[PDB]
């Protein structure tokens, strides 16, 4: 039965490809992908889905629909992306495969502009898994298609927490890939205030992944005084110091790396950190069990103790 549906996906795609018009409502396209999306949640069905080329069929249907039109149209992309989500989770193979389908990738990135924020939650979940533990090829295609710029721009307009959660998680992975990516984040207007804005997120995953992005990109901000001032007017260093007391080891690790970048090569933030208590607050963490916390703690402290004022 799994075999039967994947052929219907191809058949309809062929018909669309024979035009390159048909509408998706005419060939049971959404119910076809919905069952496949539903069945993609089980591990045993996934091994059969990979071996019939279901990942390839579902991706191309997503891609064709986008190339054609740019409710039914939206909902097929939903389930298709939902299925792709289930199909990339922990499958190293499917990750490079989908990341090599450049046209489908371009189509995926394009969907971060759609009227459905629910679809945006779905796409950014595809982009999360793709970026997470990506191979050297995958990191390139993600960069070439402009995943960083689009996801960072998507972050500023999204309302729902579940959507942003996945957007920020993709960008946390994507920033660590290369400095070219880091530059795309800092280049977006109103992005650095939002990343400081996520450090004090009321409704911890958002604070982790957002302070993760900032942590990565702070190597470009440390040189950039104008960008340091956006952090200042949004009181970022004060918040970073409060993070040092946090329950989440991921947040404390974030703050350290971020602070280690910012505590160097700038007189004003150095002096501010002294006036806030960065010496004692980073000193209580140098004997910590964890590398990253022990790494950043004295690393930022060394930048400060060498620059008394």
């Amino acid at each position: 039965h799994m075999l039967h549906l994947l052929e219907q996906i191809r058949a309809y795609c062929e018909t669309c490809w024979e035009w390159q018009m048909p509408a998706p409502v005419e060939h049971q396209i959404c119910p076809a992908v919905c069952v496949l999306m539903k069945l993609s949640f089980d591990e045993e069905h996934r091994h059969a889905m990979n071996e019939l080329g279901g990942l390839q069929a579902i991706a191309e249907l997503l891609q064709v629909d986008c190339e054609m039109y740019g409710h039914y149209s939206i909902t097929l992309r939903r389930y298709a992306g939902m299925a792709l989500t289930n199909l990339t989770f922990g499958d190293v193979a499917n990750k490079a495969t989908l990341c090599s389908m450049k046209g489908c990738m371009r189509a995926l990135v394009a969907q971060l502009k759609s009227e459905s924020e629910d679809l945006q939650q779905v796409i950014a979940s595809v982009l999360r898994n793709l970026s997470w533990r990506a191979d050297v090829n995958s990191k390139k295609t993600l960069r070439e298609v402009g995943s960083v710029k689009a996801l960072m721009e998507c972050a500023l307009e999204v309302k729902k927490e579940s959507t942003l959660k996945s957007v920020l998680s993709a960008l946390w992975n994507l920033s660590a890939h290369c400095t070219e990516n880091k530059a795309d984040i800092c280049a977006v207007d109103g992005a650095l205030a939002f990343l400081v804005g996520t450090l004090t997120y009321r409704s911890l995953a958002i604070i982790e992944s957002g302070g993760g992005i900032l942590r990565n990109v702070s190597s470009l901000i440390a040189t950039n005084e104008d960008h340091r001032q956006i952090l200042r007017e949004n009181n970022c260093l004060q918040t970073l110091l409060q993070h040092l007391k946090s329950h989440s080891l991921t947040i404390v690790s974030n703050a350290c790396g971020t602070l280690w970048n910012l505590s160097a090569r700038n007189p004003k933030d150095q002096e501010a950190l002294w006036d806030m208590g960065a010496v004692s607050m980073l000193k209580n963490l140098i004997h910590s069990k964890h590398k990253m916390i022990a790494m950043g703690s004295a690393a930022a402290l060394r930048n400060l103790m060498a620059n008394r004022p």
